[PDB]
């Protein structure tokens, strides 16, 4: 609990769009279940991360336009890693992530994956290994 | 050999760029293994479909930038048809697949799969059911 591990996973089909460039910064400033994708770099900065695909999960056949994507989270193996939500944290979970995953020596099979749950906020941050 | 099948395919992992916006005409005209995936529209017209991510398959850890997604083609029950390619049978074939899937009522969880293998070109759209 603040801590990774490792467990096998099921599938969860969800519906996404792109990004359009905006940033998990982007997203903590200015004034105006889900989740969010991006490549598992060897990040440094916010400033620098920056969201690719943005998604909600399943609850419902039909529903769709063409600028939304049914799809789904894989079935497998991720390395994961829960957090009560906070600014300080979310940084700074990332880095356990990457660092495990650099001493465990495994291999990455796809993009990271954020998960926020309005726990009215709850997250998590998958990758999918071998 | 020409018509539609329903089987259980495998995973196959998978490395994804955008498509900007290019469609299937878009690659047809102008003088200058793979695939490429869009929405199960009802379509009509090849100047109507639109390209949203184009793929390669993957033979190789590592390897990859930000702007490339390691991914896969989700293991699973996948209503699919393969053909010789030609022009008039593109959107010929797209067309038995839309039919037989209204036909059969069966509901779709995935965008179309294209997936073109250069038989030095084999083709095949592969759609995710239930
Ligand atoms: C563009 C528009 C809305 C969101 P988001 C979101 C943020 C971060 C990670 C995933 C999703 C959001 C979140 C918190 C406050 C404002 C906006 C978002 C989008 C759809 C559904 C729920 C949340 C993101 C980009
Ligand atoms: C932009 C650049 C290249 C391709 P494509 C391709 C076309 C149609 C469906 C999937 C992929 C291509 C195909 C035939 C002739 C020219 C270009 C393409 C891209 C990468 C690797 C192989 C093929 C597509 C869009
Ligand atoms: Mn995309």
């Amino acid at each position: 609990l603040g801590e990774v591990f490792v467990l096998d996973e099921e599938e969860i089909r969800i519906i996404q769009t792109e990004a359009e460039g905006i940033g998990p910064e982007n997203v903590l400033n200015a004034s105006y279940s889900y989740g969010a994708t991006f490549s598992f770099q060897p990040y440094t900065s916010i400033d620098e991360m920056t969201y690719r695909h943005i998604f909600t999960p399943v609850l419902t056949i039909s529903s769709i336009t063409p600028d939304m994507e049914i799809t789904t989270i894989p079935k497998g193996r991720y390395a994961c890693i829960a957090y009560n939500f906070s600014p300080e944290h979310y940084f700074l979970n990332l880095q356990k992530l990457i660092k495990y995953i650099a001493d465990r020596q495994l291999t990455v099979v796809s993009d990271v994956y954020e998960l926020i749950i309005p726990i009215h906020y709850r997250v998590e941050m998958k990758i999918r290994i071998l």
